[PDB]
């Protein structure tokens, strides 16, 4: 049997994901135990019961976004475990999404329909995966010959309520959406871009005219909703099938690695929040 | 260990009910095992060999909304189970929500807003929760003393494809936001009124001004959208706190029972998607 450790089973990635780690567990006969983790403090504690305890052979852990390289090191310590979605320096035991390239993907679409002021929403400073899309973001602008400025990259979260914050601090400090601010935005996970495009047009912007909106992974709410988000797809299932095998097989005597899941390569979705701008 | 069996991790009322199954466990020394189950046969030999084979000591079911009453029984036949948001006749061990009150506190806001002619998009026809609900709006029409029509009632699902489908096929068929059309619906669950509401604005509905919608239960996507659909809120949390009581307290001798969680009541909240026809 193995535990799946995750921040909240309402996150983004949570579905596929847990359709990939279920679907290679049960092909070994292994069993998937849930667990849910809170905030520091009670969020450390928890995992430390949670993995110390232990009634699982090992554990696949989604880190918290709050949850710091160093709160993840000493819990992870002396545990067969794999972190999905995240890695944690100074320790080998990860599977990560080809991150990079997810960001480049969103960037470059908006630059072929025109746009040169494009901003960034990230998920938190403590994210690595976040970082990771942003950079691909920072390195796509770069080689197309645009700037961005410190004022149109903000560290937000993951879901909905931080992406609307930011997209509102875009608004009123980066003129997004006005005469001279940026015109488009990329949204480093689909419930925040969710939220910012909520917000973008409670405020009146026009989506796409007046501001067009990629976010990285697809959900079913994004799309459904109206306008219908243009995301990212990154290969979530095969994610947690590359992880629990990792771990399965670490369990049976392999060395654990780190490895980045690069295929299938991440698919532009292009629905309605992207256009050239006005 | 105990199993929390669903058919769909990304179901509208999974999240809030697993915080709870997982409060109760947690304080009770009991670890969860989410699974799923296929269609009997086959979800038949899986449940009991996941008890056979010493996986878990007991299970909670979320019924699937393509489960007849019969498929259920098949699949739950020697097992103990207590089933979640569903209730089998039949068996003994099942929490249910206060499901037509929630569905009639939707109605009662579409009428005191001013509506006449009011819809309804259900679950399935299968689904026990989904028909309670519809009760509710029933016999709130007829409470307040309303008209309701055959056209004006459709089964349709859980999820955002259902709720959509339903609503062209109102549109469509039933005239809805128009003339003669019904100038309000509930949707049963809130994952549907979100593809009620998309497909709403699409057509080139006005939302609320040409219709209004209502949905039941909560999430993040309902509060989040915009504009924001007005829901009832349902204690999820308590239900999977409840649920996950019974099952392991029938673990150590008691007997499994059948509940209504009637406590927290339905809250209306109230969005951007409910005006005045």
């Amino acid at each position: 049997t193995i535990g799946l450790i995750v921040p909240d089973v309402n996150n983004a990635v949570f579905a596929d994901m847990f359709s990939g780690v279920q679907m290679a567990a049960s092909g070994h006969s292994t069993d998937v135990l849930l667990g849910q983790i809170d905030a520091p403090p009670r969020g450390t504690q928890q995992l430390s019961r949670l993995v110390s305890e232990g009634r699982v052979d090992g554990v696949l852990l989604q880190r918290r976004e709050d949850f710091d390289d160093d709160m993840l090191a000493a819990v992870l310590e002396g545990v067969p475990a794999v972190t999905i979605n995240s890695r944690v320096p100074g320790r080998v035991g990860s599977v990560i999404l080809d991150d990079q390239k997810g960001g480049g993907i969103a960037t470059e679409h908006l630059i072929t329909l025109g746009h040169s002021r494009i901003a960034f929403i990230s998920g938190t400073a403590i994210h690595d995966t976040a970082q990771r899309r942003k950079e691909g973001y920072l390195e796509t602008l770069a080689s197309a010959g645009l700037r961005s400025e410190a004022a149109w990259v903000v560290d937000a979260g993951w879901e909905a309520d931080a992406g609307s914050a930011a997209l509102n601090t875009l608004y009123r400090g980066a003129n997004l959406g006005k005469p001279d601010g940026p015109t488009a935005v990329v949204v480093a996970s689909v419930n925040a871009a969710v939220g910012a495009l909520s917000t973008a047009l409670r405020l009146g912007l026009r989506v796409p005219e007046d501001l067009s909106i990629v976010g990285i992974n697809t959900t079913w709410v994004s799309d459904t909703v109206y306008p219908a988000l243009t995301t990212v797809r990154l290969p979530l299932q095969r994610l947690g099938e590359v992880a629990a095998d990792v771990l399965m097989e670490h369990l049976g005597g392999r060395a654990l690695t780190d490895t980045v899941v690069t295929q299938p390569t991440p698919e532009l979705l292009v629905r309605e929040t992207t256009a050239p701008p006005t």
